[PDB]
């Protein structure tokens, strides 16, 4: 059914024993929360961040489980969505390669269950929207994968900006440079290289996979797709929410 | 390489020394000649001849190799075109059960080979093209499978008025009836059932496959699709030519 994936050594978490762990947890005001949906940018965002400074909280939860401690003591949130179509199929190829995740069965069958939000981390509908809903409340920047491999610096930019923190124009590329796919693939202290096969095959699919965006298309079917939309439409209605794909 | 179907049982014939034995072919004026690109609507346009009469020549031949004798005496010439994505994937999934027919491996594969015009029966792009500007030139019906299944009765009206034939409202729609996809697929003297499975077997696929125009959105991906499109949009610069999908 549904769970959530955490870091110890990444690992499967029951949302609610999770919470009620996390139910009253204390934040320091200097603390940068990072939050994402799954498979949607996190490995990459945080390098950006541990880059820009070298406290960062990961975390996968949507936002109607953030410890009030944050929201009460104003905490800077990173917050990153990336298109669905990309984030599923992502998330597919992520399904049929670690052992920590169950059968992906087909890749219309994961998508039912995608769409229905019945899968490890919840909707993402849900999640993506109400972080969006909250970027009104909230010290959160809300980040579109797509917009970083559009631009890397125009993005880091604002983050920066957002920090108040002030880099080179040397130090600032010394991390554009690392934050490519390509240096990022090639490097085990970030690409979960490094880790038990059985836990994580990379012969069968890389964690770090792709990473274009637009990818999905390789995968899904012309009519798949004119039903993604379709189903889409419908759970945004309303939604000021847009991506790029 | 490049020969040709024909049928006295369906087979393969080297389109030279066909067209060698057909170079000089005498042609009476009564006779109705019907062309098509193959798997582009054939045995159901048939059969709906068959019916409005019930002498027709059956021939997938390009408009350039077309006996003078035919244009010499002006034949009725009904023509028809299926538009070039299901085509393509009707011709594949044939290739994929006749034995006659060559292995055609992927499906990412056959296309390329498809788009070369390197199939059996020439490009398809050369075949609709010639025929067309012909359309300009002959007594030519030109049709397009999908207005077929778009508007069956506004389709063999025309048919209709250019044999000067007229028919009955009843016996009209008793026509209707069993040139539906339905009918047909369950009728053994059209669905080439009766046949050996070493010839054909539709265990693999069937002749009478799903016989939906758009059933192509089931197989192409979002990728292989923007590829052929773009692909098709050059060799049809120029043509006035223009499909449903
Ligand atoms: N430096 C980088 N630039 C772009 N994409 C990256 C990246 N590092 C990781 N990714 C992509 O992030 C996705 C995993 O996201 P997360 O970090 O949220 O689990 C993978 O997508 P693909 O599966 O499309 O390749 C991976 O390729
Ligand atoms: N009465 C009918 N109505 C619609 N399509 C028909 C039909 N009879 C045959 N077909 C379709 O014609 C295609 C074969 O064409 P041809 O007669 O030129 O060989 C097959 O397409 P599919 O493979 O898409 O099912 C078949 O389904």
């Amino acid at each position: 059914f549904n769970i959530m994936e955490v870091d110890g050594v990444p690992t499967l978490i029951l949302s609610k024993e999770w919470w009620e762990k996390v139910c009253n947890f204390q934040a320091k005001p200097d603390d940068l929360i990072l939050a994402t949906y799954p498979k949607s940018g996190t490995t990459w965002m945080h390098e950006i961040l541990d880059m820009i400074l070298n406290q960062l909280i990961k975390t996968h939860l949507p936002s109607h489980l953030i410890p009030p401690s944050i929201w009460k003591e104003n905490c800077k949130i990173v917050y990153v969505a990336r298109n669905p179509k990309d984030c599923l199929v992502s998330y597919y190829h992520f399904h049929r390669m670690a052992s920590f995740m169950p059968d992906p069965q087909n890749l219309e069958e994961f998508y039912e269950k995608f769409m229905s939000g019945k899968v490890v981390g919840g909707s993402w509908f849900d999640h993506v929207k109400g972080w969006w809903a909250a970027k009104d409340m909230h010290r959160i920047l809300y980040l579109f994968y797509e917009d970083i491999k559009k631009d890397p610096k125009r993005e880091i930019e604002k983050i920066l900006k957002f920090l108040e923190k002030d880099i080179s124009e040397e130090i600032l590329n010394k991390i554009i440079y690392h934050t490519s796919f390509d240096v990022m693939k090639q490097n085990p202290m970030t690409n979960y290289t490094t880790l038990p096969t059985s836990i994580m095959d990379h012969s069968i699919s890389p964690f770090m996979r792709k990473g274009m965006p637009g990818d999905w298309k390789n995968y899904f079917t012309v009519a798949q797709n004119e039903e993604f939309d379709k189903d889409y439409q419908k759970k945004m209605a309303g939604s000021t929410l847009t991506f790029r794909t």
